[PDB]
């Protein structure tokens, strides 16, 4: 039973629409038997869509499991709607949170990075790459725990897939090496480490470096040989350990960039007192105001 | 570049083709009466005129017969207009959808002319990236033209979709950004696309056209992927089959350059001239 030939409403009560976009529509839902809350992401099928083309991605969702990545519970197909059942994270993304609370403290950031590195260490051990580590893809549940998410299978099916294929010119005239890039090859898992460094600056300053610079110009600057990796803006606000964490994750050459396991030994994420309590404090601020 | 309304200098005749990524108009020059093609691209304030300003200068400077001629550009009302050589017969896809499949000689001539344009583009360190029947243009003289669209891809909707589908740069590692910038490949991709296009012109569809496109991408990734071939063996000469085999070389490090392919028997033979395509246009117009 790769995908359930069942209406998910037979098993779940939809409670609330949490959001919707190109990634699909996401609902808060309650298991009818256990009473557990879940998130249901629904993707609308096109007339030509073929769910069998998702077989290998579904196998990965079934076999990859870790506390720090959003838990996959199953998939349903019914009346041209594809549903993915996932762990529920009631506080949304860290981007959703800091847009209300303001910048996180160093210790909150240190806790987040540790939890993200644990997830990434597992993914990399399974020879997978996240590819899109950022505040918007790090979810927080009401217990203060941290879970990696992604854009999701919506990019592999539905109207989003159709829009992407139109953009690349379809694949029929495409050379093999181009096809490899279109499936997001050409680089390795250490890109996630750099992305985590940028995310730590994002949690500290409310935007990644150069966010006020045109994206094309950033691309131009990033690939010049003289490019200087970014740094935290305010020096005295952050400890040497935090500055050094930014220094070593944002290593330009991938051959010299530390792995997720090596980073988990870093002073910043190895220090005592990192626990979900730090995020419970943030969630109180989010719900009730600073005072 | 001109900071005027282009309609000051041209009369719009009719809309030839629109879409998400541009609109093309048939127009006539006021002072000279010449027919032209105008491609309108919508711009953003969030767009960057510095980058396109530099790309403008290249086209303004460098020519080739098999490249659609650049005549001028206009920025007005956040709309970029590019004035180009007008090709009265449209694309080869517009033609063969009416005429049926092309003869080997006609395909040989098309491939020669496309290779000449490619050899030139690659010498300018450019990549066409979208070689196919729909982007090979034909004028009423039966000549073959390629469109250089490099400018459009870094402004307007094309840039926005790129940022959306490939991603913004701000969280990218430098090695990832470098792939996102150039697409992550080389100019020999155009040589593969031309081999497919030759099959397209011979059979009215690229190989695997009836197969789900994602599945097609998956199959191309497999280690034992077999490059396509012409369906009907006996209908085509050995030179044509060898042309296909050589252009559809799996490894880019063994795929021949555009210049090397102009040495190939198929595109080297005498008798290849625009009269072959005049014959195709006559069939288009009459029965
Ligand atoms: C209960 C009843 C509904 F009807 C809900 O709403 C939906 C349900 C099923 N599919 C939906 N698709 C968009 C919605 C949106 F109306 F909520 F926007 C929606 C819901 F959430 C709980
Ligand atoms: O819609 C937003 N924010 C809008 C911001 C508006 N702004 C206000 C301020 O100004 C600017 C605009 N966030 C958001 C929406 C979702 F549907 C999320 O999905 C989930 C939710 C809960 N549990 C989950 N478990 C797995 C998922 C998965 F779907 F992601 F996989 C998931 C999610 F995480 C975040
Ligand atoms: O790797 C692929 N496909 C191969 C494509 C590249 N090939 C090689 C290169 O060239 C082309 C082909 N899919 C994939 C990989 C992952 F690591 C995923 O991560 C998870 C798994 C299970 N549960 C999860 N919960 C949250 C996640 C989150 F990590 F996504 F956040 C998550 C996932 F969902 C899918
Ligand atoms: O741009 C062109 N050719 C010329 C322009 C054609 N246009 C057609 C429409 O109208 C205007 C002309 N080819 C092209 C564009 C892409 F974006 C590609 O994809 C990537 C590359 C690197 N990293 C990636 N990550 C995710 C992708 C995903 F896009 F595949 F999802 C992706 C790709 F492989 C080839
Ligand atoms: O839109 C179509 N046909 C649609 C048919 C609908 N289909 C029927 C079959 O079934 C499905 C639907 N043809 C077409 C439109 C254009 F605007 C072209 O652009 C030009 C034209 C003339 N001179 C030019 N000079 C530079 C250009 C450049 F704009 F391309 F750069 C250019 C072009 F070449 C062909």
């Amino acid at each position: 039973p790769d995908i359930f030939n069942r209406d998910p409403r037979d098993h779940y009560d939809l409670l609330q629409r949490l959001g919707g976009g190109t990634y699909g529509e996401v609902f808060k839902a309650r298991d009818k038997v256990s009473g557990d809350l879940v998130a249901l992401k629904m993707v609308k099928m096109e007339p030509d869509d073929d769910v069998s083309t998702l077989q290998k991605e579904i196998l990965i969702l079934k076999t990859c499991r870790h506390a720090n990545i959003v838990a996959y519970h199953g998939s349903y197909l019914w009346l041209q709607k594809l549903w993915i059942c996932m762990e529920f994270c009631g506080a949304g993304s860290l981007q959703d949170i800091y847009q209300v609370t303001g910048s996180l403290s160093e210790l909150q950031i240190s806790y987040v990075c540790r939890e993200v590195l644990q997830g990434l260490a597992y993914l990399h051990s399974q020879k997978k790459i996240h590819r899109d580590i950022k505040g918007a893809n790090i979810l927080i549940n009401d217990a203060g725990e941290v879970r990696l998410a992604d854009f999701g299978i919506s990019a592999q099916i539905g109207a989003e897939l159709a829009r992407r294929l139109e953009f690349i010119g379809t694949p029929y005239w495409m050379a093999p090496e181009v096809a490899a890039v279109a499936l997001k090859g050409g680089y390795n898992e250490l890109c996630d480490i750099w992305s985590l460094g940028i995310t730590a600056i994002e949690l500290a300053e409310l935007q990644p470096p150069l966010f006020d610079v045109h994206p094309l110009r950033v691309l131009f600057l990033m690939t010049k040989s003289g490019y200087q990796p970014p740094r935290l803006k305010e020096k005295g606000k952050w400890s040497a350990a935090f500055h050094n964490f930014i220094k070593v994750t944002l290593t330009k050459s991938p051959k010299k960039r530390p792995s997720a396991t090596k980073m988990l030994s870093h002073q910043l994420v190895s220090q005592p007192g990192l626990n979900r309590g730090l995020i419970l404090d943030l969630l109180d601020k989010l719900k009730n105001g600073n005072s």
